[PDB]
Parts: structure tokens; C-alpha cells; sequence
């Protein structure tokens, strides 16, 4: 029945808009396959269009926003974007048809429809690129009847071992398409829907845009050896508008030319199920699947007070509908250094000098091809998959399809290697290597990223304790198969564990510390003078210098998350041998974090060094750090020491904003300094994280419930309206928020965590 359950996930799941890179574009989550793209672009001048045309994700002043106002992966739903370059509100509505044994048809409608600023007669190109990669596999445009164009549907016909047979069909579409006097109209026709097919080698069919423009300026050379002149040239739109060449190809080009107000369909239907996909098939699907989305927001999303009324209900559909509208699907090689240098084991004082070395030798090299179906940070900025982030992005996809968010975590770990490790950024082909600078390509063995993954599996075990709609809760409804997928987890949960005590060990042993356990240590392994990337807190202050005998009292708390959640998993599972270990191990790092971590001067919990006279010394930088037992919920509801934390997080001269708990007290000496990343700035994860524990140790008899009440409340609203003023403001989502002004900074379209307070407005947690 488990295969049965995943057998349906696969074919509700195979199809979506899940290019998320590109404002809009479709692929299956099969590697090579058959995959689609939006362009569109304004064309006043004969210059113009190569600046206007859009394709991929950007955010600049000459784009004042997009975004999904609603999408679910397993229906579909409708984008909007908001182009001021191009005078353009373009509206993509998506949705998807079950029927046959292909993961099924689905249907796009683009309605572009000119802001009051543009010319009431702009001329706009739209092109619709399909490409196929795959090596038995065909897809041909049938020609048209009309001489130089087409002057109703375009019909693509198709056929793959992965997709069987299928056709695409763009449709005619309502709006003026502009004609032309010019004597070019003898060759190339007045102005019609055009199809260009064409082939290149499978690895480049992503470069749409370089391979369109080779077409524009091979016709527009075409005029200059045809004696078409500056005396009486043919208008721009027509210089651009391609030599209709329909064939069969792995591309294929279809351009449109529109005069004002514009709109068409692209229907996808497979030969597998009954009738073809119609336009009126979109129309119903649309409107059904905006009722379901609206019915399972209200049951899933239930927003309390103060945060009930439609204002907030519409800035939640926001933030968690763009959250999950950024899932992709992502197939290629990664680049990874596989020398295990020894310089990377970092055992000598001054080893980022070391390491720096061994990267200089490059022996880096492509591995894979692997897949992964993730959601993202930011579609502008980073379409891809970051490790901790992830964590944070299913807490909220979780609640509303734990199916999903289970497939997800199921990707992400299918990219473990043998020795436990998955590379924090998951950048797979080229296509996702474009958008990466040179430098930060090269994945890295030794380089941990918090566990947060952990966590969504701990919201999956509590609810296990205690159509589409029948598929989205399938593994906690079905009781035998949320367990089989735990059986079939748990040992690569457990090689993780294991990687993290071999790869990120502390020196206890060696040195002159005092502690409960000789075993429980930790180092981030990664750190530069400035930096820790690795920890997910790049510039968080740590101990200077940097230091073999560091420890990290986060990445300590990130090893009790796993072993309190490996407990769990394991007790379910009946590990007993296994249970036994975790329960020593979890005994030990309670002690040691205590014993190495705590400062009784400072009433908080520090990173740790050895002095330059070989002893430990605590370094203490009140913030985000000084909390993460607290955050990691390891504290004891009448612990006094989260009595000494919950005082910091209070106190307005240290780390409570008005905006939210600083990611730095504003009393540390690092408060503001550097590219102040972590060192002053609200981050919406990190409150998240105290948000819960707050509610937690509020919702208890113990000493510290009354406090942890008013804390959750205040810290809760302060958070959401935040997030909520700017977002009514700027129509972002934001990676952070300035805590002397509350204002979003750094980067935009942040869903990513900054959609997590969609699950902080509803609260029962
Ligand atoms: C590629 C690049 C990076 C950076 N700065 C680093 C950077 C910025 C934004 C997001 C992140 C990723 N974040 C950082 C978070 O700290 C992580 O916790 C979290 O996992 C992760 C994913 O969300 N890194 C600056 C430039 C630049 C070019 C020109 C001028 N500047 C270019
Ligand atoms: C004030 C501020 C804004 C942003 N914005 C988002 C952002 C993210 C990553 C890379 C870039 C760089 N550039 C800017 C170029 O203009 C773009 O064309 C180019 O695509 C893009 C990506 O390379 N911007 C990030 C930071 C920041 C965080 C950490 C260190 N710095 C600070």
C-alpha cells in the first residue's frame, strides 16, 4: 500500500510550473524531458527589444513586483507580474487534469493587459519556447494552411518513453495583431502567429534566450543581403518577427505580436487520458481550483487574533502561496572537491590559511547527474536549494500537505553520499550554475549546514501520535505508511547523526577543559577569520581568532535536535539498541552544554576557545547564539538558566526591538560592524524559532509561564506586522528586517523564511 500511496504521489506530483528561476515556465520532474518558457518584451525601436525582452527572475526599478496569488503543486494556480519597463500587469493562470498513466494534461492562460503609463497601441512579442532533451523521443509543429504564419491554434505533436505521446497546443488568442504595408510583407506575410522548429545538442536547449535571439539576428541579416534599406524600413515588430520554418526539433520557437491588450492559451494534453485539453476546460479548472485553495487556507491557516481580518488573510495567501509556488524540480551535475585534502581537516592553529591553499589547487570536479524538488529562498536571487533554509520552508508546506513536504525531505536525503554528507547548496546544472557566481560553486565534503529538516520530521511524529485531498494526508492517515517511510529514512537520519560526530568533532580530550562528557564537543568546520558560513549565521561574531579548539554551542544544540528526534523516530521503529545510545548521547550534551557553553558572569550560553596561553576561555556575544538551547527546545520549562535567557530576549537594551528579537544585543561590541549580515538585523526563522518555545513555556504549569505569555504575544504580533507593514508597502517578503526602523532590506522576493509568519499568524503549535 506504501508503493500504492507513493505510486499516486508520483503522478499527482509529475507535472508543475517548476521553473521557478523564469516568471513562468512548465517541466515534469523527470530529467530530461520536455520543459516550456514565457518571453515577452515592449519593441518601440529596432534596439529596444534585446533590453525589454524578459525570461528570467530579476528584481530592479523597472519591475515593481510578481508573484502567485494562489498555487497549490498538486492543481495549479494564477501569477501575476507587475512590469514597468514593459507597461505591462501579465496574468499566468496554471492548472493541471489527472487522466492516463503520464502524470496526467495540464493548461496555462498568459492575459497581458497595459498599465495607464503605457501607449493605449504598444506593440508587444510574446514567445512561447518548448523545448524536449531525451534520445528517442520526437515533437513536431504541424504547418499551417495560411501562407507565412498561422492564423488560429498551433499544434505541437509529441512522443517520449517518459511522457508517451502528447500534443501542445498555443492557441490563437484574443487581441490586435498588428499588419504591415511594407514590400517585406511578399516574403514574410503582413504580421501572423510564427513557429520556428529547430535542433541543438540536448545540454544547451535551456539557453532560450541566446537561441531565440540567434534566430531574430539571422532574419534581420536575412534583410541586409536582400536589399531591405534605411531609405524604407518595414517596422521594428516586423524586423523581429521570425520567417515561419514549422518542423520537427527538440525546439521550437511559436512568436506572437500583439497591439495593446492580448491574451492565449497553451493546452498540454496527453494521448494517455480520454479527450483533449480545450480552453473551456481551463475556465472550469481555474475557478474550482481558486474554491479548494480558498476551503483549505481557511481550515489549514486559521489566523487568530489580531490577525483574523481579510487584510491579513490576503498577506498570508501571499506568503505561503509564494513559498510553495517556488518548488523546482532540478536535474544536472554539481561540482564537488572530492580530494579530502588533509588541509581541510583544519587540526592546526591558522588552518583557513591551510584550506585556502588546497582549494588553489582546484581538483574540483562535476559529479551526478542528481535531482532534487525543493521550494527556494527567492526566485531573483536563488533559485535553489539551500540545506537549513528547507527546514523552515516545509514547517508551513507541511501543515498544509504533509505529503509533500515528505517527498521533498525524501529528495534532499537521496542526495546523501556514502559517508553522510548533502552539500548545503544543491546547484544542479547549468542552467542553476548560471546564476552562481565562479566562487561558490565548489561544494565541500567537511561543510555542514544546520539540520533543520529534523524539525518538519518532528511535526510529522507528533501528528502520527495523535482526492487530492485524500493524497495530501495519506501518510499520517494511513498509520503503516508514515512508519514504512521512517524505516526506509532512519538509517540515513542515522548516517547524518554519525557524520556530524566524525566530520564537526570538538577537542575536549586534548586540551585543559573539565566536563561531564569527554565525547560531546563540537567545531563548524569552514570558518574564515570573518565567517561562518557552514552555521547558516555567515558573520555572527565567534571567537577571534579561529581556532581548533572552538566550540559551538549552536551546532551542539543542532546534534540534541537530531538525537531528541532519532530517539523518537527510533522508539518508533523499535531500535531498542539504538534508543539506549541516543539516550546517553542526549544525557551528555544536556551536561556539557552546561559544563563548556554556559557563562554564570554573563547569564547566557557562549562559544568557547583556548586562550593564547592554551586554556578555555568562554566568548560571549549576546544574540541569536547565546539562545540556541532555548531555541532548539533542550531547556527544561523550570531550568533556571532559560529564566536568565527569557530575560535577555526582554530586555529592550539588548535584543527586544519593537521589530523583533536582533540577531546581535545592541550592548555587544560587533553591535552594527562589517556588512552587519547577523550582526544587528531581524531574521523571521531565528524569532520563529523563539516564537514557539515562548508558546511552549507558556502553555505549561512551571515558574516562567506568565512571562513566556506576554513574550509570545508581543513577540508574535511584533513579527507579523512587521513583515506585514512592508509587505503592504513594497509587495515583498524580505530576508531581514532593520531593527531601528523595522524596514525590509537586503534581499527581496524572500519565500524563504520570511513565509513562515503565515504559520506564526495562526499559531496552535
Ligand atoms: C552570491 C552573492 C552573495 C552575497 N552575500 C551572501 C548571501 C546573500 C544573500 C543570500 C545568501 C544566502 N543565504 C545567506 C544566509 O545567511 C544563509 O543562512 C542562508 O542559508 C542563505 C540562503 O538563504 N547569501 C553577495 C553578493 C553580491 C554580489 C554583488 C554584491 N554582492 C553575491
Ligand atoms: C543591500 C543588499 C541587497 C542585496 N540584494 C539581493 C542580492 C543577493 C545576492 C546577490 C545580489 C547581487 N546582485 C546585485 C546585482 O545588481 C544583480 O544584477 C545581481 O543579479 C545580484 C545577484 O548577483 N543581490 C543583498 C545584500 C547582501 C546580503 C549579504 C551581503 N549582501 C545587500
Amino acid at each position: 500500500l506504501h508503493s500504492e500511496i507513493g505510486r499516486l504521489n508520483n503522478q499527482s506530483l509529475l507535472w508543475g510550473p517548476y521553473r521557478p528561476n523564469i516568471y513562468f515556465g512548465t517541466r515534469p520532474r523527470i530529467g530530461k524531458s520536455l520543459m516550456t518558457g514565457l518571453m515577452w518584451g515592449k519593441i518601440e525601436s529596432y534596439t529596444d527589444f534585446q533590453h525589454t525582452v524578459r525570461y528570467t527572475c530579476e528584481q530592479n526599478e523597472g519591475m515593481k513586483g510578481y508573484g502567485w496569488d494562489e498555487y497549490d503543486p498538486r492543481r495549479g494556480g494564477i501569477q501575476s507580474i507587475h512590469d514597468i519597463q514593459n507597461g505591462l500587469d501579465i496574468t499566468t493562470s496554471f492548472v493541471k487534469i489527472p487522466g492516463g498513466a503520464h502524470g496526467g494534461s495540464w493548461a496555462a492562460r498568459i492575459k497581458g493587459t497595459l498599465n495607464d503609463d503605457a501607449p493605449k497601441d504598444q506593440k508587444t512579442i510574446v514567445v512561447f519556447y518548448v523545448s524536449q532533451e531525451g534520445e528517442n523521443s520526437e515533437l513536431e509543429a504541424v504547418p499551417s494552411e495560411n501562407e507565412f504564419g498561422y492564423e488560429g491554434d498551433v499544434i505541437l505533436k509529441g512522443r517520449s518513453e517518459a511522457l508517451g505521446n502528447y500534443k501542445l497546443v498555443v492557441t490563437k488568442g484574443k487581441g490586435v495583431i498588428p499588419q504591415s504595408d511594407h514590400d517585406l510583407s511578399r516574403l514574410r506575410g503582413p504580421g501572423q502567429t510564427v513557429v520556428q522548429s529547430l535542433t541543438y545538442p540536448d545540454e544547451v536547449l535551456w539557453q532560450a534566450k541566446p537561441i531565440l535571439f540567434q534566430q531574430l539576428k539571422a532574419g534581420i541579416d536575412w534583410l541586409v543581403e536582400n536589399k531591405y534599406d534605411v531609405a524604407d524600413p518595414p517596422p521594428p515588430w516586423q524586423v523581429y518577427l521570425l520567417a515561419n520554418k514549422p518542423g520537427s526539433g527538440n525546439v521550437h520557437i511559436v512568436q506572437k505580436v500583439f497591439e495593446g491588450d492580448f491574451e492565449f492559451d497553451i493546452l498540454f494534453s496527453s494521448e494517455s487520458a480520454g479527450k483533449e485539453v480545450t480552453s473551456k476546460d481551463l475556465e472550469r479548472e481555474v475557478k474550482q481550483a481558486t474554491e479548494v485553495f480558498g476551503e483549505r487556507f481557511a481550515r489549514v491557516f486559521d489566523l487568530k487574533a489580531p490577525f483574523q481580518g481579510d487584510n491579513y488573510k490576503k498577506f498570508g495567501k501571499s506568503m505561503f502561496s509564494n513559498l510553495i509556488g517556488g518548488i523546482g524540480y532540478f536535474y544536472g551535475h554539481s561540482l564537488v572537491d572530492r580530494s579530502y585534502a588533509p588541509e581541510y581537516d583544519e587540526e592546526n592553529e591558522g588552518f583557513w590559511e591551510d584550506a585556502a591553499e588546497a582549494r588553489a589547487r582546484h581538483q574540483e570536479a562535476l559529479e551526478g547527474p542528481y535531482e532534487l524538488f525543493t521550494s527556494i529562498p527567492s526566485r531573483p536571487f536563488f533559485p535553489r536549494g539551500f540545506l537549513w533554509d528547507e527546514g523552515f520552508h516545509l514547517l508551513p508546506i507541511a501543515d498544509w500537505d504533509i505529503d509533500l513536504a515528505l517527498e521533498i525531505i525524501k529528495s534532499w536525503y537521496n542526495l546523501m553520499d556514502e559517508d553522510g554528507w548533502i552539500a548545503r547548496e544543491q546547484i544542479l546544472g547549468a542552467e542553476a550554475r548560471s546564476k552562481v557566481p565562479k566562487e561558490f560553486q565548489t561544494q565541500y565534503p567537511h561543510y555542514a549546514n544546520p539540520p533543520t529538516l529534523f524539525l518538519v520530521l518532528d511535526n510529522f511524529v507528533e501528528r502520527l501520535r495523535k482526492l487530492d485531498e485524500t493524497l495530501s494526508t495519506a501518510s499520517v492517515d494511513n498509520p503503516e505508511v508514515g512508519l514504512e517511510y521512517l524505516r526506509r529514512l532512519y538509517p540515513l537520519l542515522r548516517r547524518q547523526f554519525d557524520w556530524f560526530r566524525k566530520t564537526q568533532a570538538g577537542d575536549i580530550k586534548s586540551y585543559d577543559r573539565e566536563a561531564y562528557s569527554t565525547k560531546e564537543a563540537y567545531r563548524w568546520r569552514g570558518r574564515t577569520v570573518s565567517h561562518c558560513l557552514t552555521s547558516g549565521l555567515d558573520d555572527y561574531p565567534r571567537p577571534q581568532p579561529p581556532h581548533p579548539g572552538e566550540l559551538h554551542v549552536d551546532l551542539m544544540s543542532w546534534v540534541g535536535v537530531m538525537v531528541k528526534s532519532l530517539i523518537s523516530i527510533g522508539s518508533l521503529l523499535g531500535a531498542t539498541e539504538d534508543v539506549e545510545f541516543y539516550t546517553k548521547v542526549l544525557d551528555a550534551i544536556e551536561h556539557n552544554l552546561d559544563d563548556l557553553h554556559w557563562s554564570e558572569k554573563e547569564g547566557c550560553y557562549c562559544d568557547a576557545t583556548i586562550d593564547e596561553f592554551e586554556e578555555h576561555k568562554l566568548v560571549c556575544h549576546k544574540g541569536y547564539i547565546s539562545l540556541f538551547p532555548f531555541l532548539t527546545g533542550l531547556l527544561k520549562p523550570d531550568s533556571p538558566k532559560l529564566g536568565k535567557l527569557l530575560a535577555l530576549i526582554g530586555d529592550e537594551s539588548e535584543l527586544w526591538s519593537p521589530y523583533g528579537l536582533r540577531s546581535l544585543s545592541k550592548k555587544d561590541e560587533f553591535y552594527g560592524t562589517a556588512e552587519n549580515y547577523w550582526r544587528s538585523p531581524v531574521w523571521i526563522n531565528i524569532n520563529y524559532l523563539a516564537i514557539v518555545q515562548l508558546y511552549n513555556i507558556a502553555t505549561q504549569d512551571g515558574p516562567y509561564k506568565e512571562t513566556a505569555r506576554d513574550l509570545y504575544t508581543r513577540l508574535r504580533k511584533n513579527i507579523v506586522e512587521t513583515v506585514y507593514r512592508n509587505w503592504e508597502e513594497t509587495g515583498f517578503a524580505w530576508e531581514q528586517y532593520n531593527p531601528e526602523t523595522g524596514k525590509g532590506q537586503r534581499t527581496q522576493h524572500f519565500t524563504g523564511w520570511t513565509s513562515l509568519v503565515v504559520k506564526i499568524m495562526s499559531g496552535h503549535h
